[PDB]
């Protein structure tokens, strides 16, 4: 029988805005609550931290996702109609659509395209900025992997868009921006179904535009190309965790040490890289059906948020979870609601991201690439990122120099 420790005032948007990151962290502490609510988006809201307030906010019974996003992130982020908007059956059933590109032969594939771009940044020379590279490197390699036609002369473009999508005036450039992308894809898409374009089979255009629903029929031409956005999109934003997983070799050349002496795998370093830098902020849903926790009460409807990074430095579940040290996860294993960077729960019964895996690979091939194949110069410059702005990106966006083959 507790009170939710609740803020005055009549909107707290501003407040979250001002502070980003650390707005649920700040109050978590301020109250000393793993709750709290809020006003925000005209509405009440009540928002949790730590371990046992994940695994409530992924109990099914519990929550729903079901007009849970905010329109506006509909609008320019997620699409409409994405598997992240889905219930039940239906979205088991979408999810393990998503899964069923995740195997590790397909993953191959993708790494194997990346590798070959990345091999290429040697062509650009003596001076790159790492975030525009990686863009271009993660975007040509996404559409090829998921046999997505991109033409040369129009990289620039394509991987603006998906960058305007990610890092969603502004708000309608980002809008402009997945209205351009939808209609490029749900075009090849009608070109699918219509043999005018044939992509390989485990590709994401060619699976989705195929797919059958659990009725038995194929899904609207608009949904398909928001489902294939929904991996474009992503992948491309991989190019921050990219510049954090450089800065954090430059940052801390002891542990770039141990990784090169093989005391810390790569995996352990990604790990800890998603952990300690901050990318995606909160998970969001609502509350089904009255109910309680631990002497809490949760009224139907109420919008619901979970502190994805604040969770990830929660000192009673991590020891000095202000030490970037990767050997914290040699040898641990993570229950599904401790360490959260893209999602809690189960990925195959729940809305737990899909691109764990990919995004895993893609950054511990990045190690090695930034370690053995290449060696480069960071000259002096701006490499601090923000607890508050969203998304967080060192300023320079990582200027390398000198960069030459070992
Ligand atoms: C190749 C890269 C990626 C792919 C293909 C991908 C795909 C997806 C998909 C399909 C979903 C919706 C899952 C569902 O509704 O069941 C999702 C959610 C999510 N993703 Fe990823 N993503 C990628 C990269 C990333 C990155 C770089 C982050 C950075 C933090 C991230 C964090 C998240 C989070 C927090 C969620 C929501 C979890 C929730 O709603 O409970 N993902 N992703
Ligand atoms: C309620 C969620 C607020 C998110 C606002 C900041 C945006 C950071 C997340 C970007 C992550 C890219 C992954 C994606 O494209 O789905």
């Amino acid at each position: 029988g507790k009170v939710i420790p609740k803020q005055e005032g009549l909107d707290h948007s501003v407040d979250f805005l001002r502070e980003g990151y650390l707005f649920v962290a700040n109050r978590r502490k301020s109250f000393q609550s793993n709750i709290f609510e809020s006003r925000l988006l005209g509405e009440r809201v009540i928002c949790l931290g730590g371990e046992e307030a994940a695994e409530v906010f992924y109990d099914a019974n519990k929550f729903t996702r079901q007009d849970a996003a905010p329109k506006r992130l509909l609008k320019t982020l997620f699409g409409e109609g994405g598997v992240q908007t889905l219930d039940g059956s239906e979205h088991t059933h979408r999810k393990q659509m998503f899964m069923s590109l995740m195997t590790k032969e397909n993953i191959d594939r993708l790494l194997r395209l990346t590798y070959r771009e990345w091999n290429q940044i040697e062509r650009m020379g003596e001076e790159i900025v790492l975030y525009d590279i990686a863009q271009e490197v993660l975007m040509k390699a996404v559409c090829e992997w998921s046999g997505v036609p991109l033409a040369k002369e129009e990289v620039g473009k394509r991987t603006e868009e998906m960058r305007l999508l990610f890092e969603s005036p502004t708000y309608l450039q980002g809008r402009k921006a997945r209205s351009s992308a939808e209609v490029w894809i749900r075009q090849m898409v009608k070109e699918v179904r219509s043999n005018r374009l044939l992509p390989n089979e485990h590709t994401a255009l060619y699976e989705f535009s195929w797919h059958r629903d659990e009725s038995g029929e194929l899904l609207p031409e608009e949904v398909v190309a928001v489902e294939v956005l929904n991996i474009l999109r992503p992948t491309v934003a991989i190019s921050v965790y990219v510049l954090f997983t450089v800065l954090a070799l430059h940052q801390f050349p002891d542990v770039k040490e141990q990784v090169e002496r093989g005391e810390v795998s790569k995996t352990e370093f990604v790990q800890e890289v998603r952990r300690f830098y901050p990318f995606f902020p909160v998970a969001a849903a609502r509350v089904k059906t009255d109910f309680e926790w631990d002497g809490y009460a949760f009224p139907e409807g109420t919008l619901t948020l979970l502190d994805l990074y604040g969770t990830n430095h929660d000192v009673s579940i991590w020891t000095e979870p202000d030490r970037f040290d990767p050997s914290r996860f040699k040898d641990w294993k993570e229950s599904p609601f401790n360490f959260i960077p893209q999602g809690g729960g189960d990925v195959d019964f729940g809305h737990r991201c899909a691109g764990e895996h990919v995004t895993i690979a893609i950054l511990a091939q990045v190690i090695e690439l930034f370690t053995k194949e290449y060696a480069y110069t960071v000259p002096p410059q701006d490499l601090s990122y923000s607890f508050v702005d969203m998304p967080s990106l060192p300023k320079s966006k990582l200027r390398l120099t000198h960069l030459t083959r070992n």
